[PDB]
């Protein structure tokens, strides 16, 4: 029952970016109940300071293929070319990554999610080992996967945080 040393991301961007600089945080508000409900994030108020995780990588396969699925919705009513690129991050975890249900409830409890984990301020490129790239033609319906490699990961012993965030 350890945590998690391997966690999932998806996101628009692509390695060239992800893989040299990593991930950063939204900015400074580490309020949790904020970032798990999407209010500090680029849909709310874009200032969150983690950057989501889940453990589970089906996750983020279901996550990305609803925004594929978006897109050929948004063809389907005109507003949209159906085309498609997203990716998902193969990350590993260390002790700057809380458990989300974990911090939820230490916040609730104190001032008022199973497979999230939130990653305080960044991930760094060095923590992120593979991306997984998915391709959706718009045009001929056709849907292409490819795989790559992070020559910046560094392979050490890190696993999540135990302990829930705290301010
Ligand atoms: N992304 C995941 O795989 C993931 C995993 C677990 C949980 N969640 C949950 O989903 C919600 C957050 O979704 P999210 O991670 O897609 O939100 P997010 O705001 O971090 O990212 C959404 C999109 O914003 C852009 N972006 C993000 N950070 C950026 C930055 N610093 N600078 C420039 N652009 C940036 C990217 O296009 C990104 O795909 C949360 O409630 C969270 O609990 C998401």
């Amino acid at each position: 029952g350890d945590p998690p040393a391997t966690v999932y991301r998806y996101d628009s961007r692509p390695p060239e970016d992800v893989f040299q600089n990593g991930f950063t945080a939204w900015g400074n508000n580490d309020n949790v109940l904020e970032h798990l409900t999407g209010r500090s994030c680029q849909v709310g108020s874009s200032n969150s300071a983690f950057v989501s995780t889940s453990s589970s990588r089906r996750y983020t396969e279901v996550y990305l293929e609803h925004r594929m699925q978006e897109a050929v919705e948004a063809e389907r009513a005109g507003r949209g070319t159906g085309h498609f690129i997203g990716y998902i991050y193969e990350v590993r975890a260390d002790n700057n990554f809380y458990g989300a249900a974990s911090s939820y409830f230490e916040y609730v409890d104190t001032y008022g999610y199973q497979s999230d984990y939130l990653a305080h301020r960044r991930i760094p490129p060095e923590n992120i080992r593979r991306v997984t790239r998915v391709y959706h033609n718009g045009i001929t319906g056709e849907t292409t996967t490819t795989e790559y490699s992070n020559a910046r990961y560094v392979s050490q012993q890190t696993r999540a945080n135990p302990n829930p965030y705290t301010s």
